[PDB]
């Protein structure tokens, strides 16, 4: 059983590192391929810069928001990991595309919090999940307090299923334009922080598109699709991994990409 080898394979994982390894592979409707630890919940960390940045799509797609809108401010937006918003500071400004193409590409903390300004904060992005028929994920903080991932607190959490279905919906289930889906799509692929987990793992002809989460006590995580030859699927990947130094999480990550892959070479 190629689903039962991709479950040992991620149990031995967990053992070997001391780990718990969240995963669900979803078709482009939203149906299971495979998961692991599907529905335990796990702090999203960065990775709910990629739903911030699709609101704001389906924002510029219905006309409550332009994409070249100027987001003016000051040093208070400067928080840590901010590389694009310290760059464009004395200009004074960002707009609304650059802000969400920096919180994608390079998970810029001072944009993602740009745009939560704009939106309506942690309370908007949780309303915009449930819109998009997940009731599971929510954001109640604002970066970088969000990544605090404190044992067993469920605020800015959320599901492997539950990501993995957002993914889908975004990119395969209409919620946006087919021009807003095609630029979210390739804002992935060109993901800047990415080049060490999943797609580490997965072969080099896949099209891969995803966006990287980093938490506290030992979070680390990274979603997105991957579409191999005609197939496309949606996938979350949620680790907690307390003991490992950051390059072997990034290895652990890079390792569930070599899994997944297996169980879907192997599942054709
Ligand atoms: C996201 O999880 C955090 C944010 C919550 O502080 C930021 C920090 C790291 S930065 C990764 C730099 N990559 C590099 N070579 C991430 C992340 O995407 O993992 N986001």
């Amino acid at each position: 059983s190629e689903k039962l080898t991709f479950k040992t394979d991620l149990e031995k994982l967990e053992r070997e590192k001391a780990a718990q390894i969240g995963v669900a592979i979803v078709d482009p409707q939203g149906e299971i391929v495979a998961g692991h630890r599907m529905a335990q919940r796990f702090a999203m960390g960065s990775t709910f810069k990629f739903p911030l940045a699709a609101l704001v799509f389906e924002r510029i797609d219905s006309g409550t928001e332009r994409g070249d809108r100027k987001l003016s401010y000051g040093p208070d937006m400067i928080v840590e990991w901010s590389p694009a918003t310290e760059r464009f500071l004395a200009s004074g400004h960002m707009t609304v595309l650059e802000a969400a193409q920096a919180a994608v590409q390079l998970s810029d903390n001072g944009a993602t919090n740009l745009l939560l300004r704009e939106i309506g904060g942690p309370a908007a992005m949780t309303q915009y999940f449930r819109k998009i028929g997940d009731s599971v994920s929510r954001l109640d903080r604002k970066e970088p307090e969000m990544s605090d991932n404190t044992p067993g607190d469920l605020r800015d959490t959320t599901t492997p299923i539950a990501m993995a279905r957002t993914v889908a919906k975004v990119l395969y289930g209409g919620a946006l334009t087919s021009t807003s889906t095609h630029t979210i799509e390739r804002w992935l692929i060109g993901n800047q922080t990415g080049d060490a987990t999943l797609r580490a793992g997965f072969p080099k002809d896949w099209v891969v598109g995803e966006k990287t989460g980093t938490c506290a006590n030992g979070g680390r995580n990274d979603i997105g699709f991957f579409k191999a030859q005609e197939r496309d699927y949606a996938v979350a990947v949620y680790t907690t991994a307390p003991k490992l130094s950051a390059v072997e999480r990034d290895e652990l990550v890079a390792s569930v990409g070599q899994v997944i892959t297996q169980l879907i070479l192997s599942t054709a």
